[PDB]
């Protein structure tokens, strides 16, 4: 269907959970769903499809870096017409008060990208997460009542950043971690109409580094949880 | 106490409610306060502290412009121990679902203003309003039942902009308003560790021309309560 | 007639003395005008019409920042038939050679404001002060025999500017004060075939802080007398 | 070794040849590779070592996208001593002289991408592939006797381009194609004095859509026989 | 004692005015001062000196473009501690007010070049012609009679300019002509605090193509005796 | 024919050397060719014609600077349908390893102007020497068995540069050296499909000061004998 994608419209349910790991794209669908049946595997991104509590739901990775995810999910809303995209992955503490194995749900994703500069003639675009995706994932931590911190992450375009400084200066605004997605997916969702989320477990804290098991499943919970919801 | 500001440490509430005409802030003083008294009126700001519901809660304008709230907000938090600041006032809609006099919430707000580059490093900075303060102005707005609209808002720095695309830019989008101040509020609620929020009444729509007090009453119910849940 | 003014075409004289401060208009307006009276208090601005010397003189506030004098600025020129807009207020001293009290009349602007950047695609636009104003200010000056500095200053998007830096870097280029305006409404005045020029007083100077009354009342005898020059 | 490779130093060759697709990867490794051994399967990235005609030589996929394979990049020329890589892929005609099939050696790439102005302090830094590299491929080609064009490349940050005029602006300054790597790969060689090149296979191109195995085994060769000569 | 002057300190009079063409330079020299002694001709720029009414002057080309002139203007102040530099030249007019021949005193110079971005920590810096030197040239021209034009001016980069826009948006602001110098030289003179003025004849109209002597002599005229009046 | 050069179509050779100093343009074409005739004078530019070998062959200066180079090369290729323009010149080494007198052939430039973002939408246009005159001239160092280093260079706006760091940067990053005119040059035979080339001598050393004659003529010898390869 799409140079990314051997996969055809209906293939995929109309929420996706994506994760930059493909391998952990499929453990996701062997471990969580129901009949999982691989429908896209160009490039091995592992794309599969199968239900929770009943109910369709795909998983696929999404690589490495803004580029790549936003490939994956134009294609995803454009042509196969998926409504909820809610990534799930890992991410780097910057925040003094965020430690390891904590999860964190994104309200939004500051970048160092020029994508978002790109589409927005060049001015601020603030890459938001659908409020109703943030709700679900929030409701969902709730009832499940683990704990989660909500706030602003950041999309780097540099997991190795030269700018050193600017790790101290997110910290005092308050940015919860670092990944490298987010702030290109939520644009993208808006542009479409659709939705998108973010949940991350921080694997490890890049201003000092410091069971791994445990934060992840109870992000997985409350993303598929939230996807019920939604 | 400052250059803008001659009241005290301790006459300012820890919530503060600002909207940009001086002469809105004291009709809201005079209107919805209790025993409401002037404490700031430096170029006639207009700032006033009273009870609502027995709560202490205090009123100011904030001019139009980020340079103009990004004064005001950065010496209230800091200098006056101001805890959450409530933006409330009007706003241009931009999305063609948007119509003037809906209520709307701001998750966030994008800007073509250069303040947040140059206090990030000039990267992107998603000027996000607290997730404590969305969620109680939406809780605020479900309580009372008042359909609200959630969603990205603009803040611009030109009123009659030139760009005249951008507006079918954002149409696409889907930034439901247009204002002046969030996308300077938000970031330095989060440099103090503090809270930030807006409400908007839409005043009339960018694409297209087209009561107002019902509109804009049931926008200061929202704001009130949800200071009170605060 | 506009969104920020009641007054209509004719309610304005053609040369408009303005100033951030509202209550400083007011005070101008029962200071030095004659039969003065009220045309616009929307948003509490104080817009006042009377004569100077016989010849009909309006007074205004701006607010403080680009974007508030850019509303005002821009609907003067196009909507009330203004001619010429005569900045008049107060800065803060770069230069280690400026002291406090001192009046400056500036040549040009320059400003961390994305603002021209957006009018001039992108490029360099010198915010340049009419040099008919320049000079009628000038000829007032050396007419009162009052000392004054004329040379550049920098229109500020951040009272508060987190560049801690651009002060010297401004010591060394020789920019004689700060204030938030002049950037913004020089270019208007082009674009509208019009005219704008500013002079300030000295508040107090940024590099280290050190009868305020006579270096005001000098400044506006100067504003003054060049406005009916103009 | 690296949150990216399970390798440790000595198990790469000092030459590597990189992919997009990590299955493309997993094959060149079985179809051109003699003893192939797996040697980095973190996040499904197939990297192999095995010989070509007795010399050490290992291929790896690096994902899509400047980030991507600046991640892949800069940690075999750090932690496992990587002196050359040869990027080996797919990309999109560009130039109308430019046809689906042909091969093509980049001399250097352009981009949409801010990861060079951030680490070259906001400057043009010329993405360009190494001269030895270069000449290692343009010989190839020509003692192979296959027809290759040498020029220009971009590497796009948005493989769905928002701007539609940017293709045309290249076919007039003569980019030949369009990947995403090139232009993050180049930068990080020079900062780690080795070396990196690039060579692509038009599979489709931009400015009108127009068998594909002959010209991809040829590309092959032509890597392969250069990274000897290397 | 430069790279680009092999004359020593003393060899300049304090004043010197400067062309882009340096056999307009030698003309000069010849035809309006007495004795002039060549003091640098490297890289063939006819740097000469001699007397005007009785006082020392120099004369010299500079080159086109900000990047030549500002090595020139930058090694006068700095090295030849010359005080006063006067841009006597061409340029383009873009005003449709203004036609071929006319002569112009520029206020200030906007400019598409970064130069003023790079020594301004990335702001608008306003590049302004000294008052001193911008009163001299009018006092002169008032003195002489001789009608001139005050204004903005614009420094291109590109005399092929690919932005064809930019010439109609400078209209719609009023800059009065182009030329490739005034934007480089402005800042360097305030960072000497030396000072620097700038004036031209348009030799013909960018909006449409429209003796050329008469113009000339009355522009160095005055010229001249502006330089005497300083 | 142009503004800045007198000759017409034919009078310069389909092959040109430029230099900055036109008396070095004037110095080679008496030294190095034969039967030379002066078609060029404009503004003392110094374009000559003759023959090296038997072959047409033209030599110019250019002045200095990117805007300065971009006016004679756009010209030449445009109006006197010239092929191919080889840069000769001096430069300042950067990297440690290069020396005073070294001679450095330009794969490509960087640069910290802005013509090349206004040219390419604000985007990185990578400026490229043409490969074929690299070849020729790095076959010609071979033939003549001359020494010389193949690399980026960077071709700077400020010969005085404000930003120190930007050296050891450059260092890091391994730029050979640095001149003023390639960054430009490059992208302008890309637009007329023609060919550009810079090969230098470097003069000195910028990170620490350090027969200049054998190393120009050793220069001079490899640009002639590539030109006639070309
Ligand atoms: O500290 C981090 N910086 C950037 N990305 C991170 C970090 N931690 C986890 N990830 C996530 O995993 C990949 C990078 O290894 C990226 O896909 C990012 O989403
Ligand atoms: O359409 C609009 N554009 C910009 N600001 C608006 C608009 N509508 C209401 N406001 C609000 O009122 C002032 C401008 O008149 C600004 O303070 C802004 O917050
Ligand atoms: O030091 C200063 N920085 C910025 N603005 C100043 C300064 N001093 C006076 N003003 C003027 O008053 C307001 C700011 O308080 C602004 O309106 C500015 O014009
Ligand atoms: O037309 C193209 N634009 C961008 N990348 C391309 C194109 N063709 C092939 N690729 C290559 O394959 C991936 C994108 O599908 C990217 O990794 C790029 O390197
Ligand atoms: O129209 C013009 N654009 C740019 N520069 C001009 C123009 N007219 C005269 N000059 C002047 O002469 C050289 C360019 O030929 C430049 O030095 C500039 O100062
Ligand atoms: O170190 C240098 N920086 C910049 N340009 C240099 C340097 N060395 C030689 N040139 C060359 O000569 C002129 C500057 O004097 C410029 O034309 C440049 O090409």
């Amino acid at each position: 269907a799409t140079p990314h994608n051997s996969a055809q419209v209906g293939d995929f349910a109309e929420t996706v959970l994506m994760c930059g790991d493909p391998l952990r794209a499929k453990l996701i669908a062997e471990t969580y769903l129901e009949n999982p049946k691989l429908v896209n595997n160009v490039r091995g991104i592992q794309g599969y499809t199968g239900t929770y509590k009943g109910k369709p739901i795909s998983v696929m990775g999404h690589g490495m870096g803004l580029p790549s995810i936003c490939i994956y999910a134009e294609e995803l809303y454009s042509t196969y017409k998926v409504k909820t995209i809610i990534r799930v992955g890992t991410c780097g503490a910057i925040d003094m008060d965020i430690h390891t194995r904590d999860i964190v749900i994104f309200t939004s994703a500051g970048t160092n990208s020029k994508i978002n500069r790109i589409r927005f003639m060049d001015h601020d675009y603030p890459a938001t997460a659908s409020f109703d995706v943030v709700c679900a994932l929030v409701d969902a931590a709730k009832e499940l009542n683990i704990p989660a911190k909500v706030g602003k992450g950041f999309s780097t375009d540099l997991f190795y950043n030269p700018q050193t400084e600017l790790a101290q200066l997110m910290n005092k605004f308050h940015f919860l971690a670092v990944e490298m997605e987010s702030a290109g997916l939520f644009p993208i969702a808006d542009l479409y109409g659709a939705r998108a989320g973010c949940i991350c477990t921080v694997s490890d804290h890049i201003l000092h580094h410091e069971e791994r098991q445990n934060s992840f499943q109870n992000m997985m919970k409350i993303a598929l949880e939230a996807a019920i919801k939604l």
